[PDB]
């Protein structure tokens, strides 16, 4: 387990951007300039429809971008676009956001970066631009003395850490059906389906309440003890954990990340969970314009050593599902990572067609379980996946 | 193992082509202009080559061979005689990504091919000049290594593989002088010894489609871990090379197949490309259909039925080629090809291929043949895991 | 229990400093050059303000540095600074000092090092230098064949030895109130508070006197017998103990460490205690410029096996509190380590908001009691903490 490249210094890294065919030019984006953020939003809206229904589009708000791209230490220099010289139009983009990972087996902590928002205009798909975008953002971070990067996607590149599968838990089945997200199984009716997904309106766990700034250190310690069971995890400073769990702005309740804690009868935090909101804009449907989507984020529980562990986790996620109902969520998603396969069945998460591959550039690691059978790709129940990180 | 040159930047590279004899001039080709593509075809037909055979290149073949994702017109370098403007030499560079498995190094490079020089200019030793100029053009795009192959004996090759041939229509191969009748044999025995079923044998065998790309790619990646040097692709790239330039039209150049088991899981796959020979001076035939083994991979490499499975795969490849007018099926002694040459009836040819990775030192590699006898060494994995068209 | 890494030789350690973002360069400090020491002082003064009030700054004297960084065996090579190449200004620092620990339960002695004075310029908090500073100081000591290091701070990392809590014992309440250190409780007056903290002007224990170089072997033996009750302790050569208890200069009374012994009629030393002085410079107070602070150091008593142990310890600390009054001390601090929880209540130490985490890099150890409830973080009275070492 360890780095792959012979190891050099920022000095040995080219000082200038890689060359591009004459029709294009690099353009560093300044997302604090609303006109440029507008450009990015448009590029994504039209062209970042990866493995999604043609009728859906990621609906990114200004608040979502603050949260996703501006954690402590973020750099404008790492928001790399490509413009067509003729008109100045934005046609490609790639980002790197700072992150710290830890490989539990070898006890290695690595300051890295997460590479995401890799977007290429649909008319430029045959220009082989992805590898160029990756080389350039990698050059920029190597200059900052960072030598490992995490990249995730459905694309098949060499040596993935592993592969997890998407899961979906219908919250408002009727609407999911009206827009084409969910299908009516063989011997079922819309009525049976809806009935089968009904949930309480109120969370069940006593002491469950929204997390606040004062809970940051306690939750962090709880997550740290808990995540020892995964192969790869994330470490945060308190300022970073605060940003990712509560939002960019400390004095305004986040509409993007929802974080909850459970404190027992004596006031001690024993469990916590978090999820983020990222809706889809829906096209060509006469009644619906938006589809509320939640994504399971980080969580942790006291009970991992006790015998009621599985039951407790399923109770935690059930309350997460219940709370999402007050935020317009229509489907609650998660992957087969962390200990997620312990609650998929009882909580009614169905397997989706999508898969996620994880790549840790410039680093060899032992194989990792992805929560699914290596050949069948079917969910394997109650198994701990080596993936303990969640990427937005 | 690693680069050779001291390493510089595109800036340190001469901005202009190096002057040629005054009689000629550099001329970048634009293959999207049919008139220029026609010029290239004529130059190749006449000067790129047995005497009675000529590579028959179609427009479709050129799209496939020269226009994969990221191809650059600036890398289609021709030379014109100033007097008449006639095209007399050419050289190309196409983007490709290699990975050296032993050292786990990934290198974005380029494949240098279609190096053609008019027969009357063979004494001006233009090849080195063509290589230097194409090399200069790619160095400018910050690429510093290149793969070049051929029968030519240049300084230090990765290794050397040998050609193999598997008669499909022996009678015709004999009619045109490709195949010879062995000492104590008859045309009748030969023909009988090469007959093959008319239908593929493996269950679940079908043509590959766009939807199989990621799955096949993962299968090839796991499989090719056994070779020393391999190729990596983006999904667009793999799709182009396995299915053709045009996504909505079945290719007549590359034939790709997958085998999915009782559960719909792809367990094997193979591909081959078609490149006929125009046949000159034969009263019966004008063309000789030729297939070349491309990339393949199998589930069974860890199992004990591996060798039998591979031979079953190739045998079905041979059978499918019969419907595309193939007269001979060729392949080199690279990859794990030596595991099926004998049982599948591939005979050694006189041709050999040398591989050169300019500006890069690598450990020796197996070529699938004995270092001194140059004879096929059965069931041996070659270090060469890349196939060049 | 034991080392974590596979174990290598100095030989397997990289011979040259780690690469740095090209803007900076490693610069070994020579604190014997007053100009360089002045640089270190300034860097600290401006940027080493973590976990303290904005209006306070650590007031480091030349004497304090001699004591803290120059014990027997100190190495200049372990005073690692970072300079911005453009101007040569000092922007970061980290030090390693030799120290020997003993793990009482497993009876393992380990020559190690204490990593401290990790300081980064406020404007580079986003360059993520700490990990790089640690890696580089760790490389230098690994070269000297030392493979374990102790690091402490408020920062949270996975698996600390334990966590202790800060305690404060107002000496001059009125001043602590004026400068905002202490707050006036709900139904209290400045007058009640002051009255509640008054102390005698003279120590009460008979035979109490200042320790001298002569007493070293006897005091050391007393501490050794005594500290057998903690999980991790420190071992000293007589030379090291002399330095840490009496100061860098043998022929001049120290203004940084105050050590005292209690002997009976026949010169038998029965108890001893020590504490060090580290003031805060006070900013923006129309009245005060400095705030005298004392920190409980090492101590030991005869009575640990006897029934008057608790009462005796309390008598000891009470005399420490009284003696600090002649050195301008305004608050007397300590952590909940050692047997400190035996005297916090009766001696009037109040719990602060600060906590200290301890980390022994490259070594797994059994859990240790930090003197606080593992769940409420509140002081747990009269208990022995596994922490028997004090870090300055």
């Amino acid at each position: 387990e360890g780095p792959i490249d012979k190891l050099k210094t920022p000095e040995d890294v080219p000082n200038d951007p890689l060359p591009l065919i004459s029709d294009f030019e690099w353009s560093t984006l300044d997302i604090d300039d609303n006109l440029q953020l507008d450009e990015l939003y448009k590029l994504l809206y039209d062209n970042y429809v990866e493995d999604i229904d043609a009728t859906f589009r990621f609906k990114y708000s200004h608040e979502f971008f603050q949260w996703a791209l501006k954690p402590p230490g973020w750099r404008k220099d790492w928001h790399v676009g490509v413009r067509v010289k003729s008109t100045g139009k934005l046609v490609a983009f790639i980002a790197a956001t700072p992150v710290t990972f830890k490989l539990n087996k070898s006890n290695k902590v690595i300051d890295s970066v997460e590479i995401n928002f890799l977007c290429i205009h649909k008319k430029l798909r045959n220009k082989r631009l992805a590898p160029v975008l990756i080389k350039e953002i990698t050059r920029r971070v190597n200059k900052q003395n960072i030598w490992q990067a995490l990249y995730t996607g459905g694309s098949i590149l060499p040596t993935p850490l592993t592969t997890c599968r998407y899961q979906h838990r219908p919250i408002n089945w009727s609407k999911l059906h009206d827009v084409g997200f969910s299908h009516l199984p063989p011997n079922q009716t819309k009525s049976s389906m809806v009935a089968s997904y009904t949930l309480p309106n109120n969370p069940k766990l006593k002491g469950l309440r929204p997390m606040t700034g004062k809970d940051v250190s306690t939750v962090l310690s709880l997550l740290y003890k808990y995540q020892e069971r995964f192969d790869i995890v994330q470490l945060f400073t308190e300022e970073e954990f605060k940003h990712w769990m509560l939002g960019h702005d400390e004095n305004s309740d986040s509409n993007v990340v929802k974080s909850y804690v459970v404190e027992d009868e004596n006031g001690i935090i024993t469990d916590y969970f978090s999820y983020y909101l990222l809706p889809f804009t829906v096209l060509d449907n006469a009644q619906h314009d938006e589809l509320g989507i939640a994504y399971l984020f980080y969580y942790a529980s006291d009970s991992f050593e006790k015998p009621n562990y599985k039951k407790r986790l399923n109770e935690l996620i059930t309350d997460a599902l219940i709370t999402s109902k007050k935020f317009g969520v229509d489907v609650f998603n998660c992957l087969t990572c962390q200990d997620n396969t312990y609650f998929l069945k009882d909580c009614k998460f169905g397997s989706g067609d999508g898969f996620l591959n994880y790549y840790l550039f410039n680093y060899r690691t032992f194989p990792m379980d992805g929560g699914i059978d290596k050949k069948t790709k079917e969910v394997v129940e109650d198994q701990t996946s080596g993936i303990g990180v969640v990427l937005l």
